[PDB]
């Protein structure tokens, strides 16, 4: 019944039909991106129409299309052709990448270039990477992929240990040919293994580790209706899955008595962009735009129970298309569970005697990625106390490469001549925010200090200012983590018991923004990470911060494009762009698998509720 | 057997025979701090000599002392008489506490600053606070505490909801005198009460949580042995317990392969103070040096199974002494557990073929403590990966004061009439360290912004620097959150297998330090709190950041007086000094008890193994 219901195969099959009848999906198309449009701005719509989106590329050549479909009507509402020398490629589909290696092994200059390092090319494995934009003029208008090499000694053996530094191919996947072949000179191949499961390597397994057991004898808090609509201790939201995004979050409310309360429309992490800072010519051009080039959605992992998942865990198995048109499955696709949080309040009063103690949980909805050597895991909660917290978990192996004699300044030795070159983890969480209803405002709040004098002769005091964001041209906001800079997000017509208007603040981890030279092709591109908060108005298509179609974009589309109609945005439908990253000089613990580390942000109520909003929580 | 043991109640028991016998602890004297010294720098030097530090008051007005006795030897070692007025007063002793509400009970001055705001003196409810130094000079050398009333309704209220403001008192506490009365002006005192147990504020508690269970069929993974010993995955520490610092971690070391590796002598909370930002004249001399002034380790809870710690808890029951010499047990005062910590490194890689996950785990030690209206938990955590973290949790019930007419750039409003001022929570972590051994230095390291042009030509690279702080006088040091700023404390003569000195790198959360004005007396007592990292050279005397006798204590001891050696610092036995803390505005939902907020900080191996040291951990 909701129009936020998950996509189901039968949806996906009957968007297949209506593209095949009408002409669309011949032997030549391929489906690049398929995903369900959200509901349009209305409170009061109800004819049902469920809509689909679809980038469908051509593999003879032809210009792609963007499609959109009516599964409820079984028609073709538009197609348009596109020109991707101006508005960019569309992202890259899985059966491009076995097809780079597959091209180099039959090129004269790439098998010289394995020949003199003395490599059999059946070994030679090929990491099929994004191209981005640089000198090269005879790239704009075809779909490049370049790739880098690296030696795989048997069928099991972990290729990243063994790059093959000096070499890069460029090569069109349409045409099928090899551009160029890059050859900088030999570096030798560093021979020590990084197989994790080696008993050579990993030593005897420890004993020592006993059990932890963590079941709800009861069942679990929350309940699951019409398929992916949670509710949970007050917490009302339903959970979506796009290819492209993963999972997003819709109408997250909160029960405040006999109120449905709105916080957020939709949560999501709308790009992520992962720029690599070795000046070298075999890598100086790597930048995965993760969401927006690859499809973070269409890589998710299947979660093994007691594993990846510990405790009382509630499948969702979201179904995505694949290149034809048919429906596949992501068998436990995304984790859900409650779990412990310590202590929620604390109090012993010696006046009243009373001892006071309670506990505190967070709903989690978590899924997790794999894109070629990394792994990546997407946690949302969601606290008692009214806080929504996000949380990314970096792992895999690291990207490696030789390491120079005489050093880096751009690298990290990980191993005897195996480096490490030094890059970035960069999120963009798009939130489309609806604080108490869809009239909101963001302020900028810093601590102020004050100096001793009249009115301060103690020198004690200290205090605070507000800075309400009016225009898009003035909401393109820097951290400052030395004044304690936060964000909050309120509604100016609706107000507290205080009068107050009620709100939300946004806590930053201020960690560095990207790190590239502003004039570079990646600070263009990827120019949403080059700050750490924006406030748009709302529209329709304004969907990612780097735009629809990142792969080969000269760059300024998305945010840059958007901020420049210089709207209003005091009281207004608003939606926050929240950079946070990771910056990684990789260490010799991460070596040869990467112990997780974690960047995020969250939200907290402030004056939101009229008081604490968890008095009623029992004791148990 | 261990010189790390806990202090037995036999040996508290001794203390006070020794004392008695020696003619130190007659009917007039009162023990304010009795703690166990450290060994000194000397691997089993001593055989073993249990050494007692003891702070002895007088309350017949004569001068304190400061006394050294060795439980073994059965002799005091030294004995020192304190000149208070220039080296500090002894710490607030519990009985002192008492002693101020019943004073004011007797004091015309007091009793008619109540008659005009028609408030019963049977209900009125005076917090008891260290006194600061400030313009008074006949305070100079007096032990004094600061009174500011409270209205208790009836016996179970909460005082906190209705403070009397426009009043406060000044106590000398050994010769029982009222020594001022100040009375601002009549404020109403606020209505609304704060009972967070009533049924009527808290409504109908809620039937939706379901139970958690957490327990360990086999038991723990840890052992305990020599009653405060721990070994847990790889770790090795002491668990040490000290009425002021509360919970103290010795020798902690990590077993890799053969080899017990130290990585921290001594880890505590060694001052923590709370700043208020409140400029009236009734609050604007308000600081609690909770550690250096209360004794935080003195007020621990009693931690009740399954709501304080919920799952297989190992409890230590510490010893203090009481202000006669008799031990006194805090019976379930420390809780040890391991938690699981969702996944530790994980990857599936296609080329491969092989599907990798584990899980993570930490080791818990906690305690919890109650001073006046706040409640703090200090948590320390050990991780399967090496990262070493401490968290402090803040929760209670906030302080409150009026709410002025038209408003306050100070104060926050909670309810009609009822203000909280603004404050700071500002902790110092006294980290002793060792990174394999005791030769170490300490490295600033800060992100490189590269620009574009020759060898970087894309405008991609980027890279870091290090700076070695040498001598103490250049060992001050402030956060950068822009340029991603950390601290590396290496060994320089213990190098990995890639030939790099060994090291942990230090994490911090960059929150804002003390705000107050450098010239006031706050910024003078607490100038630990000034800046985020201090380095100094190991020395026996050189224990906590505010000097021994901080209690009505000028500036002139402490930190900046230590730093004034400029000893050498580079491959030297230091001590890292850590300032983190929490800027509290507060909130709505702050009231009527608050839920809990985090800070902290975390250490990190950085090439101090020679590869990831969970490569051993079994899949489970
Ligand atoms: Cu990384
Ligand atoms: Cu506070």
């Amino acid at each position: 019944a909701s129009p936020f219901r998950l996509a189901s195969a039968g949806e996906i099959s009957e968007v297949q039909g209506i593209l095949r009848t009408a002409g669309l999906l011949g032997p030549e198309k391929r489906i690049a991106y398929l995903g369900v449009l959200d509901p349009a701005r209305g409170a009061g719509s109800e004819a049902e129409d469920r809509r689909f989106r679809v980038f469908i590329h051509d593999v003879s050549g032809a210009r792609p299309q963007e499609v959109t479909v009516s599964v409820t009507n079984g028609t073709v509402i538009s197609a348009v052709e596109l020109d991707t020398a101006a508005t960019g490629e569309l992202p890259v589909l899985e059966e491009e990448f076995e097809v780079v290696e597959q091209l180099l092994a039959t090129d004269e200059r790439w098998l010289k270039a394995l020949a003199a390092r003395n490599l059999d090319v059946s070994k030679v494995r090929v990491a099929p990477l994004s191209a981005g934009v640089f000198e090269y003029a005879e790239e704009r208008g075809r779909r490049i992929l370049r790739g880098l090499a690296f030696v795989q000694d048997f069928p099991e053996d972990s290729a990243w240990a063994h790059p093959v530094d000096g070499l890069v191919a460029y090569v069109d996947v349409v045409s099928k040919e090899v551009t160029r072949v890059i050859d900088t000179g030999v570096f030798p191949v560093p021979a020590e293994h990084g197989n994790y499961t080696d008993p050579e390597l990993t030593g005897p397994l420890r004993t020592t580790q006993k059990p932890i057991s963590i079941t709800q004898p009861e069942g679990p808090s929350f309940t699951v209706t019409g398929g992916n609509h949670i509710e949970w201790e007050k917490w009302s939201l339903d959970v979506g899955f796009d290819v492209r995004e993963g999972v997003v979050l819709h109408n997250i409310a909160f029960r405040d008595g006999d109120r449905l309360r709105p916080i957020i429309n939709r949560a999501s992490i709308a790009e992520m962009v992962v720029p690599y800072g070795d000046p070298s010519p075999i890598r100086s051009w790597q930048n995965y735009f993760d969401t927006g080039e690859y499809l973070v959605g269409q890589y998710a992992n299947s979660l093994e129970l007691g594993c990846d998942c510990l405790g009382d865990i509630t499948y969702l198995s979201p179904v995505i298309s694949d290149a034809f048109g048919n429906p596949r499955e992501i068998r436990n696709g995304i984790c859900m569970h409650e779990e412990d949080w310590g202590i929620l309040a604390k109090h012993s009063d010696l006046w009243s005697g009373i001892n006071y103690t309670r506990r505190n949980r967070r709903m989690v909805i978590s899924f997790f990625t794999t894109i070629g050597n990394y792994d990546y895991g997407f946690y949302w909660y969601l606290y008692l106390d009214g806080t929504i917290e996000f949380e990314a978990k970096a792992t895999g192996v690291v990207f490696t490469s030789a390491f120079p004699e005489g050093g880096s300044d751009n690298i990290s030795q990980l191993a005897p001549g195996l480096g490490a070159p030094f890059h970035q983890h960069i999120f963009s969480a798009r939130l489309d925010m609806a604080i108490d209803g869809f009239t909101n405002r963001v302020e900028e709040e810093d601590v102020v200090r004050q100096t001793m004098g009249p009115g301060n002769e103690r020198g004690n005091a200290f205090s605070r200012k507000r800075t309400v964001l009016t225009r898009e041209s003035e909401a393109v906001r820097e951290a400052d983590a030395r004044t304690g800079r936060t964000w909050i997000i309120s509604n100016p017509e609706s107000k507290n018991r205080l009068n107050e208007p009620v709100g939300y603040k946004l806590h930053a981890h201020n960690q560095p923004t990207l790190l590239a030279d502003p004039g570079s092709s990646i600070a263009r591109r990827a120019a949403f990470a080059t700050k750490d908060l924006w406030v748009t108005r709302y529209a329709d298509d304004e969907r990612y911060p780097t735009g629809d179609f990142v792969n080969q974009h000269s760059g300024g589309a998305g945010l840059p494009s958007y901020i420049a109609q210089d709207r209003d945005i005091d009281g207004q439908d608003i939606v926050v762009w929240h950079t946070f990253g990771l910056t990684h000089f990789p260490r010799v613990e991460d070596w040869p698998i990467m112990p997780v580390d974690t960047v995020g942000f969250k939200l907290r109520p402030e004056g939101f509720f009229d008081r604490s909003p968890v008095l009623d929580v029992p004791a148990n």
